[PDB]
């Protein structure tokens, strides 16, 4: 048996996948028989058996989803202005990170979820070899040849398996043209060596989640309020709104990311290794496949850091353009807000916005207006922006993020539960998540709390004082 060879959904084939086939089910549930309102939310295509619609089989739809992947990438920043940024930017983390102790094996083994799926090559959840305190089995296994690997300075292959989203979508993605969105299970070892390599730069990070602009790690109603307040400090805010981030992306920007962190990891040697494993074409198991796939970011969990970063470098990047400052007075003058993807800009500066939109294209990046029509606006106002899911709401107390009515309602209709078949099934038994959901009605004043205190107290088969749970979730 020699590799097989050839081209599935653009990208060149380079192995027999070991992937387990695409899951035909959904973990959520209605909470009640009743009809869903007309054009409500409903959990992803489920494939060929999926009762409600006939559509295309999963890997057809898995297909779709890897073609951006194949697409030629934007253009590079102007090296000039790549390498000012990229200095500024790795400067302003030397100045504000606390200097870490190497990740030990025993921490990176108990850092991953456990949850999940360990990939390549046992496809279990990790759990089934967990003991509370470290891997056995073949986890255990698996888990220590990485590590050795890792010791040594030794070159390992991630191998990737290719997923879909299970999560509620808009109708049109289900009955409309379909879609669900790919994801990237990275296997155990990969996962172990990013863990010990990047794990000290994510803590680091994390611990000033507040004084630089990578969110990772905040807590919306702890730190909410004061990551607003210091964005509120600046005359002009705005979301590019981007869509298709990962595929879009340049590994030429994510190895100049991936770069500061490795420079500023404890171990610069042991994660320089790791991040150029990380970064090389990356090969991804489909299920009958193994491709490689060249281009973007692919969608292990540590990489939110490296894909915020990017993100970083590309919009300092392009104000940097535009405005014609130093990306150090632009940071004088801004406060950013990344979470991968997600972003909330605020500057001072008057950011041509069209010259802006521009160049933000012209990387290969993909922003969308509020509207969806044909350049970005800008703000005076913070009110209105979104981050984390949340809606950025003021008032006298200060600035808070609030989960929008459709949320809470969309969150009343469905609830999580074992993997079926059918959405439409209601769940015998059900479930404090419902704690939470009373506390977000509350930000939305009294006369939408009643309604939605109506609708959780009829889930019986005290609910506090508006007043009471206001003021618990606003102020603790
Ligand atoms: O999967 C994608 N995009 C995607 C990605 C990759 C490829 C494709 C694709 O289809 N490619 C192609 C296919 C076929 C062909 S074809 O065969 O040729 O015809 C293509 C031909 C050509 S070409 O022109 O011929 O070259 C080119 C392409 S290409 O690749 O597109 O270039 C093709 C599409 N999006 C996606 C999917 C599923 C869920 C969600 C999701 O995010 N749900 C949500 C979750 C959470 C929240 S929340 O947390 O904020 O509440 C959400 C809030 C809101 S909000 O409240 O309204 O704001 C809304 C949603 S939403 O998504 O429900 O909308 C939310 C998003």
């Amino acid at each position: 048996l020699p590799r097989p060879s050839g081209t599935y959904a653009g990208l060149p084939i380079a192995d027999y996948g070991d992937a387990p086939p695409l899951s035909t089910k959904t973990m959520f549930w209605r909470t009640s028989p009743e009809k869903l309102p007309p054009g409500a939310w409903e959990p992803a295509y489920l494939g060929s058996k999926d009762e409600r619609v006939d559509g295309p089989s999963l890997q057809q739809v898995m297909r779709d989803q890897l073609k951006p992947y194949s697409e030629p990438r934007g253009l590079l920043p102007p090296q000039e202005i790549l390498d000012a940024v990229c200095d500024a930017i790795e400067n302003r983390l030397e100045n504000t990170l606390e200097p870490q102790k190497p990740w030990t094996f025993k921490k990176a083994c108990e850092s991953l979820d456990k949850n999940t799926s360990s990939g390549y090559p046992y496809h279990k959840q990790k759990s089934k070899d967990w003991t509370g305190s470290a891997f056995i089995g073949d986890l255990g296994d698996q888990a220590t040849h990485a590590n050795n690997m890792y010791e040594m300075g030794k070159s390992m292959r991630p191998i990737y398996t290719a997923a879909l989203k299970d999560e509620l979508v808009k109708p049109d993605k289900i009955y409309g043209k379909i879609k669900k969105r790919l994801l990237w299970g990275s296997d155990l070892g990969t996962m172990i060596r990013a863990a010990r390599a990047f794990g000290p730069f994510c803590d680091a990070l994390k611990e000033t989640c507040i004084f630089n602009p990578i969110r990772v790690g905040m807590s919306m109603n702890e730190d909410g309020p004061f990551i607003f307040a210091r964005h509120a400090n600046f005359r002009y805010h705005m979301d590019a709104d981007y869509t298709r981030w990962d595929s879009t992306q340049q590994r030429a920007i994510l190895k100049r990311a991936g770069d500061i962190m490795v420079r500023l990891s404890p171990e610069p040697d042991l994660a320089r290794v790791v991040m150029d494993d990380l970064l090389a074409p990356s090969l991804l198991d489909v299920g009958d496949y193994k491709i490689v796939v060249e281009e973007g970011l692919p969608s292990c969990p540590c990489t939110t850091q490296l894909n915020s970063l990017a993100h970083w470098i590309l919009t300092l990047c392009a104000m940097v353009e535009v405005t014609r400052v130093d990306p150090d007075i632009v940071m004088q003058e801004s406060e950013f807000s990344f979470y991968g993807d997600d972003e909330v800009v605020s500057t001072n500066l008057e950011l041509d916005m069209v010259k802006y939109t521009m160049a933000l294209r012209r990387y290969g990046l993909l922003p969308t207006r509020a509207d969806k029509e044909e350049p970005l606006e800008r703000r005076q106002t913070l009110q209105g922006i979104s981050f984390l899911r949340r809606a950025i709401v003021g008032d006298q107390f200060g600035w808070y993020g609030r989960l929008d009515r459709a949320s809470i309602d969309r969150q009343l209709l469905w609830t999580k539960g074992p993997n079926h078949q059918n959405p439409f099934e209601t769940l015998p038994g059900h479930r404090p998540q419902l704690m939470a959901l009373l506390g977000e009605a509350a930000m939305h004043g009294e006369k939408y709390y009643r309604t939605v205190a109506s609708r959780v107290s009829k889930e019986a088969a005290v609910v506090p004082r508006h007043r009471s749970v206001l003021r618990w979730v606003r102020f603790g």
